[PDB]
């Protein structure tokens, strides 16, 4: 059983059309709002289930919202038999698009310009004091609007975290974390059930850029968490970066350093992803790999 059935409307506005996932444990559904007459996303959580994440989840897109990257807050509230967020909903997810293409893979073209506006998403979360912790390709999204489809979304932040404090320092990591999260991309940090960091995040996207570039990553099919783990660590990444802009080796080595307390040099990242484009002649308001004809 899904929480909700289709045509239930929630608080008398939000109509449910279907299911599309896909948190955040909790689902998501395409909603129409009777109000505005937009479709929308609605995503909610059952209210008796241990982990009830998006009290945060909402304070997190509060926080977020004038930046880009994120959906518009639409509305949001809790009633004895769930909670509930609306939001703007928005076109394919990253994953979907990439499995699109011929052989898995999107140029460099595509890549880096994905690679530049996702880094943007992580600096923007991380700047009001938030890990996001889940980032993956299934957890962005491209517009679906005229002004937005070549805008990139960050879509969920049901396993955000904050890592600042009162005075907004640094929260004293905890003695072990539970990770909660998508095997494939998770840092090594993750995996071995450690507090994950700022620098967790650019592990993901490092993973993330690869998969969009390369097609796979190695341990692709290994579905079992911990081997995964053991065949990251072990693993030689300076051989992840041969298909990659050479000037990758700033970004590996940038990471490779970082830990939980050391915040990160984004501005380095962004200028691997600038200078790759610059030689390789790669302008802003290029068409995306899946707008080519
Ligand atoms: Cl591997 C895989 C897993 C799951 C998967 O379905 C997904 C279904 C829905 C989403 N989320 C969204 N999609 C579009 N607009 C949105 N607005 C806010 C959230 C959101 C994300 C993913 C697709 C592929």
């Amino acid at each position: 059983a899904d929480i909700l059935p289709a045509n239930y409307v929630v608080k008398d506005r939000w109509k449910v059309l279907k299911k599309i996932g896909g948190g955040g444990f909790g689902e998501i559904y395409e909603a129409m709002d009777l109000l505005t007459r937009e479709n929308v996303a609605l995503k909610v959580e059952s209210a008796q289930q241990p982990k009830q994440v998006l009290k945060m989840e909402v304070a997190v897109l509060k926080k977020l919202q004038g930046k880009d990257h994120v959906c518009r807050f639409i509305g949001c509230g809790r009633n004895e038999k769930f909670n509930y967020v609306v939001m703007q909903l928005q076109g394919r997810n990253l994953a979907d698009l990439r499995r699109s293409q011929p052989r898995g893979t999107f140029t460099l073209s595509t890549t880096l310009r994905l690679g530049k506006q996702i880094l943007e998403s992580i600096e923007a979360i991380h700047s009001v004091g938030f890990l996001h912790r889940d980032i993956k390709p299934s957890n962005f999204a491209m517009g679906r609007l005229p002004s937005t489809y070549r805008k990139c979304y960050m879509l969920d932040f049901g396993l955000a975290r904050q890592y600042t404090n009162t005075t907004g320092d640094v929260r004293p990591p905890r003695n072990v974390a539970g990770f909660r999260g998508t095997v494939r991309y998770a840092s090594v940090n993750a995996h071995k059930n450690r507090e994950m960091g700022r620098h967790d995040d650019l592990w993901s996207l490092f993973y993330m850029l690869v998969e969009f570039a390369v097609g796979q990553l190695p341990w692709r099919k290994i579905k079992d968490k911990e081997q995964v783990g053991m065949i990251k660590e072990k693993y030689e990444h300076r051989m992840l970066l041969k298909h990659m802009p050479s000037e990758f080796h700033l970004f590996l080595d940038h990471i490779a350093s970082l830990d939980y307390f050391t915040k990160p040099d984004y501005q380095l990242i962004m200028s691997v992803f600038e200078n790759s484009m610059k030689e390789r002649g790669i302008a802003e308001n290029e068409a995306f790999d899946w707008e080519k004809a």
